[PDB]
């Protein structure tokens, strides 16, 4: 492990408080792509176009093709993707990959097979793969690997800041800092908490508490930092159990309250390390409207996450929105201070 005095910068954009993307470059000359960087996983990938046009989501995003690459490096070895959520599939190929003004040279997946549900609603077009190469899909250096290897960084670190969704250009959307982190976005001092193990981007968590009665995670439970996740999540079965003591309503794919009700709603509470952090309901509840004859969704859902690194609750983009975060891979551990 080399260090040497780089910091650089990945401007975010904001779609709906629900993906915060970036722009790369792959190849010669760049192509460039909008993708989400994602602590959850560690495998790069962009659509390719070898992707067939009866994929849907394939014709409304943008399209690699190492054709028009002059360098560009075959490989060929099939890749499957299998998020929670949805799964991606293809083949890996190398070339150079631009983030933040550092060119590296890459090897990443160029995805053929890329299901309408849920791609069809991505604004991006791939992901940055930010968790350990233990996770990474046919062994693939992941890309914060290979960066750190040109000796280039202060830190063999990165942060996360998560703006609040404006409509006036001019607030930026968010900001990923390789090689450190950005003291204009956060205040007070950071509190860490040690990786259970290194591999992946999860902690303890001693407790979640809702208001002043209830209780979950009451013996213990996994928190996944999730940068790629728009939500907090849990188990459905904690989920369930939160839920109800909110008075909200399950569909099927979120939760819902009256509208009106929305600022009526408790403090949510995560115990990490040190510390506890606090959301307020307006922190979690898309206060859209305050009328009684409107449902409002929450920010916090249901998922059942696989094991072997679920199950677990996740803290994505709603957490993170107030918590600026830090991923240390030096001391395996992550940070988190209050962002501003
Ligand atoms: C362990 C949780 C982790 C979560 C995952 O990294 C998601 N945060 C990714 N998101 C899903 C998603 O749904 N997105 C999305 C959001 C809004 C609209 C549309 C879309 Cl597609 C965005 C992305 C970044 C693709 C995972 O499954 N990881 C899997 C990876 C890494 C490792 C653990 C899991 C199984 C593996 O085989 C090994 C592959
Ligand atoms: C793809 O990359 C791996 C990584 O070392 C290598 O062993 C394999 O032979 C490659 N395949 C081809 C056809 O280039």
């Amino acid at each position: 492990l080399t260090l040497g005095n780089t910091t650089s910068s990945v401007i975010l954009t904001n779609y709906m408080d629900t993906q915060y993307y970036g722009e790369i470059g792959i190849g010669t000359p760049p192509q460039t792509f909008k993708v989400v960087f994602d602590t959850g996983s560690s495998n790069v990938w962009v659509p390719s176009s070898k992707c067939s046009r009866l994929y849907t989501a394939c014709v409304y995003h943008k399209l690699f093709d190492a054709s028009d690459s002059s360098s560009y490096k075959h490989n060929g070895t099939e890749l499957t993707l299998r998020y929670s959520t949805g799964t991606v599939s293809g083949f890996l190929s190398q070339d150079i990959i631009t983030v933040g003004g550092i060119t590296v040279t890459q090897m990443f997946g160029e995805v053929t097979e890329m299901p309408a549900l849920p791609f069809m609603l991505a604004e991006f077009d791939g992901v940055v793969g930010m968790g350990f190469i233990e996770q990474a899909i046919g062994r693939v250096t992941p890309i914060f690997d290979n960066i750190i290897s040109q000796g280039v960084l202060k830190e063999d670190v990165f942060s996360f800041y998560y703006n609040r969704d404006s409509e006036n250009s001019q607030s930026l959307g968010g900001q990923i800092v390789l090689g450190g982190s950005d003291p204009q976005h956060y205040e007070g001092n950071f509190h860490y908490i040690n990786l259970i193990k290194t591999g992946v981007w999860q902690i303890q968590m001693k407790g979640v508490s809702v208001g002043s009665s209830t209780l979950l995670c009451e013996d213990g439970c996994l928190a996944l930092v999730d940068t790629g996740a728009s939500y907090i999540s849990g188990s459905t079965s904690s989920i369930e159990k939160l839920m109800e003591a909110l008075g909200a309503k399950k569909r099927l794919f979120d939760y819902v309250v009256k509208c009106n009700e929305g600022p009526t709603l408790p403090d949510i509470s995560f115990h990490l390390g040190g510390k506890e952090y606090t959301l307020t309901s307006a922190d979690y509840v898309f206060q859209e409207s305050y009328s009684s004859k409107k449902l409002c969704t929450l920010a916090i859902h249901a998922m059942d996450i696989p094991p072997p690194t679920g199950p677990t609750w996740a803290l994505g983009a709603t957490f993170i929105r107030k918590f600026y975060t830090e991923f240390d891979r030096r001391n395996n551990r992550i940070g988190f201070a209050l962002a501003r």
